[PDB]
Formats: C-alpha cells, sequence, structure tokens
C-alpha cells in the first residue's frame, strides 16, 4: 500500500485572464513553405533535440532499474573454505558449499512502490521537457529563418540605395560641369556613397552569421534559403477570443513537465513515510556442503531453507524523521517551481500581447512616415535644382529615409518573431 | 574528537581601499514610498526568494539528518524459519528468533561529528544565501520600479512633443495658406508628427513589458503603481569615506556563505583524517529463539548482549589517501570561490563608484546642451519665419532638443540604477 | 579482461571545409608586447584557471580512488563479546577475538577495471577542460586589454574634438563682434561643446569599466597599462590555406575533452556488461579468540584461513539489463555531446571567417567616407564664411565627421576581437 499524500492541483498563481481556444498546427501556423522545410529538416538533425529524446530514453531505463528492485533476486553463490589451527593438531579443515537464494521485499507500506512512481513521473516529466525543447526548437528555427530573410532584405535596400547614391552623385558631377552647382553638394553626394558601402559590407556580414547559425540549428549543411519575399502574411497570427483563460498555459510542456515533478515529490514523501514502519523480508534458498568436492551435489548434502523477515524501526534519533522532512520541504519546493513556471509563462504571453500591438502601431506610423519622407526627398530636390535651398535639403532627407526603410524592415522582423514567441508562448503545435 | 584544521581567513585578494561605514536600512535608502511598498510586498509573495527559503529548510533537515548518524539506534527484528534435508530424514527443523538491539559509534576520532560538522555549515551557507536573495530582491525590485517610471516619463514627453510637433505644422500650413511659406517645409513638419507617433507607440509597449516584469517579482497582480514625479531624492545616495576599507565587503551575505563553504571544507578533512584511524563501534541486544511460538518470549528463551568492537585500517591501497586528497584539494577548491567572490564583489563596488562620476557628469553636461538647444530652437523660429533660413533649422533643432530629452530620462534612470546597485554591492540594508 | 567497446570516433558532423596548417603560439601571435605582460600574469593570477586547475586534481585523486578498489585490502579486527541468559543458569559467557583478514577482488570481467578506466577518461577530459579555460583566458585578456585601449582612444578623440568645437565657438564669437554673423550660428556652436563634454564623461565612465575588468581577469591590482598606439599590426592575423580542412577543429581542447568523454562512457558500457557476469572473490585471514584476555594472542588459539568465493547473477528482475541500457544511452548522449561541440567550433570559425571580410570592408568604405567628411568640413566653413550658406552646414558636417571617427574606433576593436576570436576557435596557442 501507498502513504503518499494525493495529488493536488496547486492554485493558479496568476490572474484567471491575460486583460479584458487552441493553437493550429504550426503546418498551418506557418504559411511560408520555405520555413517549414527548415523546421521538418531541424527536427530530424538537431542535435539539442536528439539529446532531448535520449534523455527520455535515460529516464526509461531508470524507472525500469527502479521498478526492478520492487521484485524477487535469485542468485547462485559457490564457496571453498579451508582453515586450521596454529598449534594443537595442524590437520587442514575443508568445507565446499553451493547456494541457490531468492529473495523478495513484501514491500506492505509502498517503501520500494513509491520510489518507483517517483521515477515513473521524473520520466513523464522528461517526456515534457523533450516536447518543450520539440516546440522551443521550431521557435527558434522560424526565426532564424526570418532574422536571414530580414539580412537578405537589409542587404537589397542597400544595393538599391547605393544605386541611387550614384545617379545622385552622377547628377550633381553634371550640374558642376555647368558651373551650376557646386563643390560642396558634389562631396556630400560622394560622402553618402561610401557610408552606404559601408552598410552593404555589414549587412554581408549579418546574412553570413545567419546563415551559420541557421545550418548549426538544423544541424544539416546543404544549401540555404534564397531571399524570398516575406510578409506578415507569412504567418497565420494567432486570433484569440477577448477573454482568453489563463488555463490555456497549463498545456505547455514546460507547465506539464512541473506538475510531473509535483507527482514525483508526493510519491517520494509516501517513500520516506513507509521507512517509520515495520518492513517484511524473505528469503528461501537450495544449499548444499561437504568436506570433499565429490560428495558436493549429493542429495544427502542438500538442504532446502525457507526465512521470512520482519525489520522494525524502534529509535533512530530523528533520521527518519529528518528524511521524511526533506521529502516534504522538496514537495513545497515543487510546488514553488509549478507556480514560477507559470508566472514565467503569463509573462510571455502578456508581453507578447503588448508587443503586438506596439509593434503594429509603431509600423503604421512608420509606413506614414516613410510616405512623408518620400514626399520631402522628391520636394528638396526640386527646390534644390532650382537653386532655392542647399543641398543639404536633399542629403539630409535621403539620409532619413534610407535610415526609416531599415527601421521599418527590423520592425516588421519583430512582429514576426512576436508572433512566432505569441504562438509559441500558447503552447506552439 | 576532530582532526579538522582549524578556520583561517584567506589572505584579501583584492586592494584594501576602494580608490585614495554601515549602510542605512531601506527603508530608509529608498525615499520614495510607493517603491518600499512594492519591495514589502515582493518580500512576501516572490517566488524565488520563498524558494530560497525552503531550501534554507532543507539543508537544515539535512543538517538534522546528519547529526542523527552520530547517535545509537535502537530496532526490533522478528524471525521465522524452516528448513529441511533432501534426504536422509526428511524432519523439518524450525526455529523463531526476536532481537532488540542497540547500536553506536564511538566518533572517537570525530569522523561523523565532522561529517555532521560540514552539513552544520552548508546550512549557515544555505542561510546567507537566501540573504543574499533577499537582497538581490530588494535591488530588483526598485529597479524594476525605476524602469517602469522611465516609461512612463518617455511616453509622457513623446506625447506633449507630439502636441508641440502638431502646433508648428498647424503654423506652417497657416503660412502656407498665406503664400508665406513652402510645401518643403509643410511635408517637414508633418513627417516628424508620424516619427512622434512611432516612438508613442514604442513607449506604451516598454511600459507594458515594464508592467509585466513587475508583477512576476512581486509575485501578485494587483493595480500598478501609477506615473509619479520621480528624481535624485527618491533614493538616499550612499556617502562614504574617502578610504573606505576593502573590508566592508566581508560583510555581504555571498561573501558570508563563502565563509561558511570553507568552514564546511575543513569539516570534510577532519572527516577523511579520521578513515585513517581506528574505529570503535557498540552493540548490545535483548534476544529470544525458540522451535515454536508458544515458548518464545519465553524468559527462558531470553538472551541478554553486549559486544564492543573496534576496526582497525591497515592497508586499503590509497583509498583512504586519495580521499583525503579530494577533501584537501575541495578545501583549496573554497579558498579560490571564496576569492573569486571578494574579487568580483570588489569589481562591483569600483564599477558603480566610477559609474557615479561618469553619470553625473554626462547628466550635468547633457543639461547645457539641452538649455542651448531650447535656445537655438527659439532662434531657429525667429530666423525661418522672417525668411532668413529654411525650416531644416527648425526641425534640426526639433529633432536634437527631443532625442537629448530622452537620453536626459535614460541618463537619470541609470544614475538611480547605479545608486541602487551601489547600496547592494555594499551588502545593502 | 574487458566487456567495453572500442573507441570508434564519430562521423564528422560538420563539412570538411569551412567553405572553398597550424598556429603560431600566442606569443608570436601577439605582437604588442603589453598584451602579452598581461596575459602572462592572468596564468599566475586569474582565480577561474586556478580553479580549473585544481579541478583536474581533483580528477586525478578520484582516478586514484577508483582504482584502488582494484587492489586487495588488509585490516584489523577486534572484538569482545558477553552474553548470557535470562533465567536458568545466570553465568555469563564471554569470548574475545582478533581477525587480520585480507580481501581481494578476482575482477575477470573487468567491472573495476572499467570503473577505473572511466575515472581515468573523466581526468583525460578534465585536463582538457582546464586547457579551454586556459586559452579562453588568454583571448578574454588580450580582448580586454583592446577594449581599455579602445577606451583611451574614445576618450582621446573625444577632449580633441572638444578643442576643435571651443575654437569654431570662438571664431563665431569674433565673427558675431563684427556684426558678421548670428545668434543661431552662435548657440549652435555652443551646444556642441556641451554635447562633446557629455561624451568625454561617458569615455571616461568606460575607460574605468575597462580597468576594473582587466583587473578582475588578472586577479591582481598593480598599475595598469597606459594608453599606446595601437593598430592591425598588434596582432599577427592568421593566415589561411583556401581549402583548411574542418579536421583543425579535432585538436581544441573541449573537442578532446569531449573524445575522453566518450572514451568514459565506452568504459562504462563495459563495467554494466560485467556485471551480467559471475564474480570471484577472495578472502583471507588469521584470527584468534579466547574467552579470557590472556590466553588471547596464544598461537593456541590461533587461526589461519582461506576462502575463495564465486557470484552467480541468475535473475534480477532486468536491473542488471537496465543499468545496462542507462550506460549505452549515455554513451549515445556522448556521440552528440560530441557532435554539439564540433557544429559549434565550426559555427565560431566560420563566423569569425565572415567577420573579417565583413569587417574589413565596413573600415575601408568607412575610411573612405571620413576623407570625404573632412573636405566637406572644408568647404562647408568656406562657404559660410563668406555668407553663402547657413551655419548648419558646418555643425552637419562636424557631427558626422566626429560620428564617424568614433564608429572607425568601433571598427578596430571589432576586427581585433574577431582575429582574436579566430586564432581561439582554431584552437589558439
Amino acid at each position: 500500500c501507498s502513504l503518499a499524500p494525493d495529488y493536488q492541483r496547486p492554485a493558479m498563481p496568476v490572474p484567471q485572464q491575460f486583460s479584458l481556444y487552441q493553437n493550429a498546427g504550426w503546418r498551418t501556423f506557418f504559411v511560408d513553405n520555405q520555413v517549414k522545410t527548415l523546421i521538418s529538416e531541424a527536427l530530424v538533425n538537431n542535435r539539442d533535440l536528439r539529446m532531448a529524446t535520449l534523455k527520455v530514453q535515460e529516464a526509461r531505463a531508470q524507472y525500469r532499474l527502479t521498478d526492478a528492485d520492487r521484485y524477487p533476486q535469485l542468485n547462485g553463490e559457490g564457496s571453498g573454505s579451508w582453515s586450521g589451527n596454529l598449534k594443537g593438531n595442524t590437520a587442514t579443515t575443508r568445507e565446499f558449499s553451493t547456494g541457490l537464494n531468492a529473495s523478495f521485499d513484501l514491500d506492505f507500506f509502498g517503501r520500494l512502490k513509491n520510489m518507483s512512481e517517483a521515477e515513473r513521473q521524473n520520466y513523464l516529466a522528461t517526456e515534457e521537457a523533450q516536447r518543450a525543447v520539440h516546440i522551443l526548437l521550431v521557435s527558434n528555427v522560424a526565426q532564424s529563418y526570418f532574422n536571414q530573410q530580414l539580412a537578405y532584405a537589409q542587404l537589397q535596400i542597400a544595393e538599391e540605395t547605393l544605386r541611387n547614391y550614384q545617379q545622385s552623385y552622377a547628377f550633381v558631377e553634371k550640374q558642376l560641369l555647368t558651373g551650376s552647382s557646386n563643390v560642396l553638394a558634389l562631396e556630400q553626394a560622394r560622402g553618402v556613397i561610401e557610408s552606404t558601402r559601408s552598410d552593404i559590407a555589414k549587412r554581408q556580414g549579418e546574412l553570413a552569421q545567419a546563415n551559420n547559425a541557421l545550418q548549426l540549428l538544423l544541424g544539416s549543411y546543404g544549401k540555404l534559403p534564397q531571399a524570398q519575399t516575406v510578409n506578415s502574411d507569412s504567418l497565420q497570427s494567432v486570433k484569440l477570443p477577448a477573454g482568453l483563460s489563463s488555463q490555456i498555459l497549463l498545456q505547455r510542456p514546460d507547465i506539464m513537465e512541473a506538475e510531473h515533478a509535483l507527482m514525483a515529490a508526493n510519491a517520494n514523501i509516501g517513500a520516506a513515510r513507509a521507512a517509520f514502519f515495520p518492513s517484511i523480508s524473505l528469503t528461501s534458498g537450495i544449499s548444499t556442503a561437504s568436506s570433499d568436492l565429490s560428495s558436493l551435489f549429493n542429495a544427502s548434502s542438500g538442504m532446502w531453507n525457507f526465512i521470512p523477515k520482519i525489520e522494525i524501526p524502534i529509535f533512530n534519533a530523528g533520521r527518519n524523521q529528518a528524511n521524511l522532512d526533506i521529502a516534504e520541504i522538496r514537495q513545497q519546493q515543487s510546488v514553488v517551481n509549478y507556480e514560477q513556471k507559470i508566472q514565467n509563462a503569463f509573462k510571455e504571453v502578456a508581453d507578447a500581447l503588448a508587443l503586438r500591438q506596439s509593434l503594429n502601431d509603431q509600423i503604421s506610423a512608420q509606413q506614414r512616415y516613410l510616405a512623408s519622407l518620400q514626399i520631402t526627398l522628391q520636394r528638396a530636390r526640386a527646390l534644390y535644382q532650382h537653386g532655392a535651398v542647399s543641398y543639404l535639403e536633399v542629403l539630409d532627407a535621403e539620409r532619413s529615409l534610407f535610415a526609416t526603410r531599415q527601421t521599418l524592415l527590423d520592425l516588421n522582423y519583430a512582429r514576426q518573431v512576436n508572433e512566432i514567441s505569441l504562438y509559441t508562448a500558447l503552447g506552439g503545435g
């Protein structure tokens, strides 16, 4: 029988709503097909996930090892014994023996059963941890893919900005050849060509870094995805009821893992309680003995045997009690751990919801800003070409336009990362 | 008796001065009352700290478990034994027995005593670690609070900057309606409205993130503090003698923790030394036996018993010596750990002192810069409105003014974080 | 004998080339002599490395402890036994005994041998980890040194930029005193003085922080290096064949560490296999006994003794099999760990190669940009001083010039860090 306390799910340590459903599969959440191809490959070859799978097997084997301790043992024994005096008849005595013995703990108060149940729960927790690494990998690969695509896109706008600045410069040169501009405007147009080449070189770096990170995550080194057009429709962004319950969190693998750890701790309390109670063992044996080898295996020399035993703990100076206290304190630790895991999950979902609003509003504003800058550039050119304003007006408008384009790319990347983070924080596929 | 070496505090691994006292309580260090209310709540509900408290209890129980091993044990035993031959009189022999036995290790050379002392020191170290989590939490909550307030303040100046830019734009529009300005100036004034809306949306994000981080730290989800006015007087910044001794560091909990770990290691050396010496045990028992159950508990079948024993290690192939070496090497590791903890603490205090000077000087300079920018803006407006300069003068002055205001807010936040870090690095309250 | 599987190096988990040799010693790689002096000091006093050295000693001792378990033991025993009835002749029986006994496990199937070999391999792995900390420290010290030098250089250009801005301001003042400029230009020139003072204060902070980090790494607090002139020739940057083989990675200490861990796991498989097989032990003793102490050590009371024993596992409910499974699964884990270590190393080398190209191209472009900005500044001054353009042209050119200089310093630092990272990722000296 078991002395373990019954499982009780701790009180929800977070509000019941995120601020006032089930995810689709990742094959549906991700629209872009390239990212899905990379995710599938990662699921096969990624080393971290492979390691997480092996840890599940290990824990399964440890469960088996511990469970085995509940079953009877049967073992053989062989012995020979020479001995004699040191004075007063120096004749050697000699005896041979052979034992075949079985052993069995009755485990009436469930010590061994519960140590086993604890290992089974650790195994269950380990499977959940595995599931967590699985969804975190899907998230990470996808993000890594979009980071690569961001690098491509940044490189692309940098090159077309280079082309633009080269045209601007050629034009100012032509003007100068007609004694129509000045040497200041020319040097300004030349400068921005160089800073743009610098940006190009930077984006090449980031691309290479993105590629290398992606290949580490895949655990494979085949050809990388090429640049593709990517947008808000690349993901099927989560739609959520207005009063989505916090209870969705309890479905994440990492939270289920914590739950199983809590059950393991309950089982360890049962095991520690059992120590206070009598324990009954049983050993039975077939045995033989003889002073010489010849008549050893003689039925004549044989003996059967059957010996039940009971041990009764009486006083142990608070050993059992201290050990029980450790188990109880550790169960309390598991409860806090469970609470921490949920509070952390709640923070991830709340942040991603807030960030979704913030990022959408930043992007919208940034788009309107860009449109205004394009108009500004056009007006500045016209006014400059008619000698009404200095070339600094053109330079300034170009710089801001280019910076805004790079910022807008970064924001769209942040938006996709956040959508992926949200999906994942809700438990993924 | 104990074979452990005496404790000796390692030579100070850092200079004796920080570069040429006792903290007040956090209730006094923090002036702002809101932050103190949040700190008090965190001290109650925060999960990390609760977990640190449970670890102290666990270590206390482990100390008790180990100490118990020093005391006598008294246990019961019950047995029944059926056995018989296999040929040549197949009559079964049967014997029942019941033992009540006491056990006691004399521990003359302090093996068990020292293993106990080691656990007591681990327990002491664990209390110190707890105290460390406690002061780190006070620090973190306070910082998290000021980060929230920074977000509020950034949002506030962004909105008033929005209002300003809308007035600027309305004015340029009016000018245009009088054929007095141009379409370039108008588009420039429009643009900055949009970039400011973008900043507003960003600050809303950061606010939401700040709120969520603060609630994670509190472990509670009641209403959040509203924006309040915050300044250098929100903290009672530490005043330090010119030649403050490094010795103040030895009062931090994390350093005391290291000290207790060092004592534990000393105790483990004592325990390992004891293994080389004889060990004396003592077992005494009341016992009975009979071939049938009826005359079992007969005083007739009973026997008392008393058996002192001594074990003497002679040769063990370097087992004891290797084990002693591990203990000695581990004590050396504890010494290095202690040194590392102090050197790290010294770095924290030195950095915060340097940062205090740097930040004060940056803020002072930035204030003078801001004042200059306000004047510049005013002059640019006047000159622009009289057709003496382009609107780019106004735009440029506005942009720099706004950026400087945001920078100044960030610097004041950094200053408070650094003051808090300094307080904490000196051991907190 | 050993039941362990033979070592087989896992298939290379990365491409055979980095994208289409041996490092020199760090004394040769680093040209700058100051950095080498700091590296030498760190190698002596650094706490992390000292700790890594102690861990090697600890593992060596654990190897010795485990190996000792393979050798015979010889121990002494002394006993006295008083016992008597409880009724029916209350005369006490009394017996004294003294045993000297030897013990020896034959270890025919190599259980103990392999547990020893596992510990020897853990020791070997620990030496490699030590070597890793050693090369990582050389890297970190060098980087920390160049970061200090970066701080010095940033402070220096900030001060000369301050001097420049003060001259610019004095000039505008003079112009105003001749009713030749305006109050806008003056306030603009004043502003940039203040922002530059802010930068100066920031660089003082960073310098102080750099110094404190460097002293933590050195584990010593003597005088710090002063500013020196530093450039691309401070390091003898690695030259690599076009088709450098990935195989160079297998020379890194961290990868060799993984290899030894793999061998340890192989040994543990051997140990677990041995459990299925019979085990033969041997105990031999000299012994005495007597009812009184006087005739105790009488050769008369003495007995010699010799007892070989064999244990044969028959059925254990899958205990041995589960334990074997754990060992096999753990060996598979070591293989994955080995693969991870290599893939990670491959990423470090690939990133550093890409970054070397990117950084060189950014620096080249940034130099050309700087040269263009110097010309722009000169042209703007001339045009401004002749009333042809506003002072905003001068301000703008100064700001960009100063920002580009700071950026160029940061890029040169990044280049040196990357060269150091490359050297280190290839196995260092």
